[PDB]
C-alpha cells in the first residue's frame, strides 16, 4: 500500500525498520557535518514530471543537477525515451562538465532507482564523486523535492501548454529566475531537516 | 545462503546487492581520500564459539579500534542479545574508550562501524549511538568481507583455536583471553587500515566478492 508524499511514491505507513535507517542516516549526516561540514560540496538531483496542462496526458521529463552556489544543469527527456543507466552516465559527464567550469563533490540522490546501475555508479566513481547515504522512501530529504520541485509547483499551478517547448520555457523560466540564495537555502536547509527528522525518532516530520 | 566469514551470506549476489557493495567501497575509498577518517573507526561483532575445535558454544562480542582492544563481552548459552542490553554494552565500551583516550591530545570522535543488520540495532541501540555523538559508517548488506572483526580479528581466532578443547564455558572464554592479550597494538591498526584495500578490490571486482 502506498501514498504520494511529495510527488513520490511512498509506504503509507513507513515500517518499523524504514525509521530506523532514517534516524540512522539522519543522525550520522548531522554529526558528520558538525563535525568535518560537507553542505557546500553537495551535488544534488531528481527528475519530475512536467505536465502541459496545469488546471494518459501529454507531459515532458525533466532532470535537475545543482547545489548550494546554484543549478549546474538540467535537461529535458523527449516523450517515450525512458532514461537508461548509460546515458545517466553520459547527463551524470556534462554535468560534471559545466561544474568544472562554474568552479571534491558529493552526490545527494536517490539511489534506488533504474537509471542508478553499474554503469552510473561506474561513472560516479571514475570521476571522483562520493555519494551521500540516503535513506530508502525519503522524498522529505532530498532538497530538490522539498524545496526546489515544490516551488516549481507553485509556479506551474493554473497554466496550460501547448508544446513541449512551452513547458521548457517555463521550467527553464523558473529556474533561471532563481536567486543564487534559492539553491543555497534549499541545501543548507537539510541539517534542519535531519534533525526533525531524529526527534520523530525517524518518521515523517512533514 | 551459505557460511561466509562465519555469516550467512547469498550464493549469489542479486545485482544490487554487487551494487551497493560497489557504491559504498566507492564513496568510502573516496571520503577516505578527501578527509581520512579509519583511525576513528570502532569496530565490533559477534561470534559463537565452540567447545572442540577441530553443539555446546558461546557468543563473543569485541569492540576494537586501529589503537587496540576497547571491550569485549560473553553472552551466556540460552541467552538473547536485546537491543536495550546491547545500548548497555554501547554505553560501557564508550566508557573504556574514554579511559583509553583520557591519555590523548585531542579525542576525535568516533566512528562506529558494525553490522546494523542485526536484530538488536533498533530504536535503543540507535538512540544510544546518537546520544553519545556516534556516527556511523554506510555499510551494503550480506558483507562480512568488509567487516574488519571478520576477516582480521575472527579470522586469526580460528587460527588459533584450531584442534582446541574445553570443557566448560569458563575455559572457552579463558583461551579468547589469552588470545587477545598475545595481540600487540599494530595487529589492530593493520585490521584496519586494510580496509582502503579491501574497499578498493570491491571496487575492481564491480561490487563482488573477491576472496
Amino acid at each position: 500500500e502506498k501514498v504520494k508524499k511529495l510527488d513520490k511514491w511512498v509506504p503509507h505507513e513507513l515500517t518499523e525498520n524504514q525509521k530506523n535507517r532514517r534516524f540512522e542516516v539522519s543522525s550520522s549526516l548531522i554529526l558528520r557535518n558538525h563535525n568535518e561540514p560537507f553542505l557546500d560540496r553537495i551535488v544534488t538531483c531528481d527528475e519530475k514530471w512536467i505536465l502541459y496542462d496545469n488546471r494518459h496526458p501529454k507531459k515532458v521529463m525533466v532532470t535537475i543537477w545543482w547545489s548550494a552556489a546554484g543549478l549546474i544543469h538540467y535537461s529535458f527527456l523527449n516523450p517515450g525515451e525512458t532514461i537508461t543507466s548509460e546515458k545517466y552516465a553520459q547527463e551524470i559527464d556534462e554535468m560534471n562538465q559545466k561544474l568544472q567550469r562554474l568552479q571534491r563533490p558529493i552526490l545527494l540522490h536517490d539511489n534506488a532507482r533504474p537509471h542508478v546501475a553499474q554503469p552510473t555508479l561506474q561513472k560516479l566513481n571514475e570521476l571522483g564523486y562520493e555519494v551521500l547515504p540516503h535513506p530508502p522512501y525519503s522524498p522529505d530529504l532530498l532538497p530538490t523535492n522539498y524545496h526546489v520541485f515544490k516551488h516549481l509547483n507553485n509556479f506551474l499551478q493554473g497554466k496550460r501548454f501547448h508544446n513541449q517547448q512551452d513547458a521548457e520555457n517555463a521550467f527553464q523560466e523558473f529556474v533561471e529566475s532563481q536567486s543564487t540564495d534559492f539553491y543555497w537555502t534549499g541545501i543548507n536547509q537539510l541539517i534542519s531537516r535531519w534533525q526533525k527528522c531524529v526527534d520523530c525518532n525517524g518518521s515523517y516530520f512533514d
